């Protein structure tokens, strides 16, 4: 059984890879996954490191991949606050013409293969005239493509009544947005279901696109660092199926707004929460184990549908 033929008529099933999972997960992919999408490969400093100097080979492995074996590709990302390279700061004309170039570049050298794009990432703290800008370079470059907001703590009510209105107001400037990323990068402890039942109502009332984005189910909460588990316990797994479970039913309740569900990862054996916030910790918040094995979650996720 696979993933992507469960919910085929409910929303795409992605995976976030890199250079490496591209190869490692290879069959994982091929079988589980409809949709890919770059981990770092697309991101700003990966792809033009000077200005009129762009690296797409590492992005070209992922595409090429995604185009061989008939995978849709999530596009991530055009504009990113924490990853912006020094050179760009190096005039506010010159910083618009600077986006719209690389824009122009990075989007259309992949048109026809993205389908979509994190135009601009994780604007909201924890100026506003340049996402305007961004979505307009971004529909400029590539008009058949979906121009998404990409964001995190997304059911957070503080953050998401400023991502909502943020997403309001780019649509009174006549912003070409589409839709809205929620990045979905949960834990045991937070959010609960209510909470991100509230956050996708309050997004479907915008009139736009639901992708979930970058989906992954921590085992620890933010504040728990600890390293001494090789293996997760039997109530973290049982506890993150259930969660998985409850997400997936929320998540087909609303099929008609949510088109895509992306997990930050494509299996246990690598996620970047091995290295975020705690670095050489391990965690396991996918569907699949370290050897490309459903978990838990997956029998009960399938169930779901
Ligand atoms: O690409 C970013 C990723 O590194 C992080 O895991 O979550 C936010 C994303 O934008």
């Amino acid at each position: 059984l696979k993933l992507w033929e469960v919910f085929k008529d409910d929303f795409d099933i992605g995976a976030a890879v890199n250079v490496r999972t591209v190869d490692s997960a290879a069959e994982l992919l091929r079988a589980q996954y409809n949709s890919i999408t770059a981990e770092n490969e697309m991101k700003p400093i990966n792809t033009q490191p000077s200005e009129g100097v762009f690296t797409f080979e590492q992005a070209d492995k992922i595409a090429d991949f995604a185009a061989k074996h008939g995978k849709k590709l999530r596009g991530h990302t055009l504009v990113w606050h924490n990853q912006t390279p020094d050179w760009f700061f190096e005039g506010k004309e010159t910083l618009l013409r600077r986006m719209r170039d690389h824009i122009h570049a990075v989007a259309g050298r992949y048109k026809g293969r993205t389908y979509c794009w994190d135009v601009v990432n994780e604007a909201v703290a924890d100026g506003p005239e340049f996402i305007v800008r961004a979505f307009e370079y971004a529909h400029e470059a590539d008009p058949d493509a979906l121009l998404f907001y990409n964001d995190y703590n997304e059911c957070n009510p503080a953050k998401r009544d400023k991502i909502i209105r943020l997403v309001k107001w780019l649509k009174e400037q006549g912003a070409p947005i589409h839709g809205i990323g929620m990045q979905g990068h949960y834990n045991l402890a937070s959010p609960s279901i209510a909470e991100v039942r509230e956050a996708i109502e309050k997004y479907a009332e915008l009139g736009l696109v639901i992708h979930v984005t970058e989906l992954d189910m921590s085992v620890y909460a933010w504040d728990d660092r600890r390293t001494d588990l090789l293996e997760p316990t039997a109530e973290m797994v049982e506890r993150q199926a259930e969660l998985y479970e409850q997400l997936f039913s929320l998540y087909r309740e609303y099929r008609d707004v949510i088109r895509s569900v992306t997990f930050w990862g494509a299996a246990d054996d690598y996620t970047w929460l091995s290295y975020f916030p705690v670095r050489g910790r391990r965690n396991w918040p996918l569907l699949f184990d370290a050897q490309h094995r459903p978990k838990e979650a997956f029998r009960r996720v399938v169930r779901t549908a």
